[PDB]
């Protein structure tokens, strides 16, 4: 309650969040540093999706990659094909399994359903993502002799703000808590922080993961706060979690 938190991530996103976190007597200011742009892809990115069945299996890493998924699928595939998709959260996997996609989800490496579909040797494994991401999952495939493809269906950018609106953010809205949803959301952080850096470094810094952990304390920043995820509960549950917000230093 004593928490005036600021989000970081997109315009809808944080809305909502921002929304769930007022209902529940804590207030936040929005200030988006991601945003989800898609992508023109009908080159070569329009054949691989009418032979999708090129790929034993199909991964989908995010929301947004789903639903640019669907929409291709939609175009090209007078039905949905007979393949197994999986993704990481039932979240974006719903998505896909509304559509009529025989996806599945929980690791996902060790999920049984995408182990059949792995087991033959030769078969390769579509991934559709962003422009960039994590390659943690393509890496473990590649290790145990599976081929794994990307095929970007969009990119992210820092919405256009005016220089120094982050600390003036800070300050006149009263916030004694930061949050960012992702890794090159901290990214994009520190770069609007710019010089102001050394002294917001000090505030709580709420992250969604170890590797996004790492990132901030390499950064300097020096209370960083480790949340289960980007999920609005995870984020209460970490506050619940946080002694009392100590006034501001600097």
């Amino acid at each position: 309650s004593a928490w005036r938190l600021l989000l970081t991530r997109p315009a809808e996103e944080s809305a909502a969040l921002a929304r769930v976190l007022a209902d529940a007597g804590i207030f936040s200011s929005s200030l988006p540093l991601l945003e989800t742009e898609p992508l023109p892809l009908t080159p070569a990115q329009r054949s691989i999706i009418f032979e999708l069945l090129n790929y034993s299996a199909v991964i989908v890493v995010s929301k947004p990659a789903a639903r640019l998924a669907i929409e291709l699928i939609d175009e090209v595939w007078p039905q949905p094909p007979m393949q197994p998709w999986f993704s990481v959260g039932s979240a974006t996997g719903q998505i896909l399994l509304d559509y009529g996609l025989d996806a599945s989800w929980p690791a996902l490496l060790d999920h049984p359903r995408l182990k059949q579909a792995i087991a033959v040797p030769g078969s390769r494994v579509l991934i559709m993502r962003g422009n960039e991401g994590r390659e943690l999952l393509a890496e473990q495939l590649r290790e145990r002799g599976v081929g794994v493809d990307y095929l970007p269906l969009y990119r992210r950018y820092l919405p256009q703000h005016a220089p120094g609106t982050l600390l003036q953010r800070v300050e006149v809205e009263r916030l004694n808590g930061l949050v960012v949803s992702s890794g090159q959301g901290f990214e994009h952080l520190l770069q609007l922080a710019g010089d102001s850096w050394p002294d917001l470094a000090g505030l709580p810094l709420f992250v969604p993961s170890p590797r996004v952990a790492s990132l901030a304390q390499a950064a300097g920043a020096r209370n960083v706060i480790d949340c289960r995820g980007a999920s609005a509960a995870a984020l209460l549950a970490a506050l619940r979690d946080q002694p009392q917000p100590a006034v501001k230093a600097y």
